[PDB]
């Protein structure tokens, strides 16, 4: 069954996660093999295979650092 994990994204970083046209969040979904959607700091909801969600969490946190 899918894991669901939320990363809180500061408002100032939201555009960076999504990117122009959504091209950054599309790349992130392809590279990590999960679904990511946004829900003040905004939750990014990551859904997928439990192993892929853990890696995707690290990839997103590293990007927004």
């Amino acid at each position: 069954m899918n894991a669901v994990q939320e990363i809180m994204i500061p408002a100032s970083k939201a555009g960076l996660v999504i990117g122009k046209g959504g091209e950054t969040i599309k790349q992130l979904q392809e590279r990590a093999g999960v679904k990511m959607v946004m829900i003040a700091d905004k939750p990014l909801r990551i859904t997928g295979d439990p192993y892929k969600v853990q890696q995707a969490k690290e990839m997103v946190l590293e990007l927004i650092r």
